[PDB]
């Protein structure tokens, strides 16, 4: 189906002393199957590797629209020195797995170990990919941390 996954808010500012932050990945259209939604933390001005934040890259399991997933990022209690440290988190191309649907099942048996599904030439590959789950239009999560940040009205 046309799956659309996006973050709650594209910018979140959190405390250094928060430990773990929580972001829900929302599904605009919904979910109906078994959808694996990968994500990856982008080191902007903040340093991963356990310095300011713990970088996290994994894949979330969105089966049905009923459930929601949360990305838990480790924010370290780092009282270093004032930086403009922020990191972004983005969602990767989500994949729809069989058995979670009804009637029509995409039996992914044509896959190539290098990277693509369509390991052939352009057999309407773009149309095939347009029939794959995607993310929202502009979906990024800029997570901002450091001693003394400004808390704006983050409201929905």
């Amino acid at each position: 189906h046309a799956g659309i996954f996006t973050f709650e808010e594209p910018v979140t500012h959190v405390s250094e002393s928060i430990g773990i932050m929580e972001v829900k990945v929302l599904r605009t259209s919904g979910a109906r199957g078994n959808v694996i939604v990968p994500y990856k933390t982008i080191e902007g001005t903040a340093r991963g590797g356990g310095e300011d934040f713990e970088d996290t890259c994994g894949e979330l399991e969105f089966q049905n629209d009923e459930i929601v997933k949360i990305i838990t990022i480790r924010i370290f209690d780092r009282e270093e020195y004032e930086k403009e440290c922020s990191f972004s988190l983005v969602l990767e191309e989500p994949k729809w797995i069989r058995r979670g649907m009804k009637g029509g099942f995409t039996i992914t048996e044509e896959y190539d170990d290098k990277q693509p599904l369509t390991s052939k030439e352009e057999e309407e590959r773009r149309i095939a990919e347009m029939g794959r789950p995607i993310l929202g239009e502009h979906t990024k999560l800029e997570v901002i941390i450091e001693e003394s940040y400004e808390f704006k009205s983050t409201v929905d």
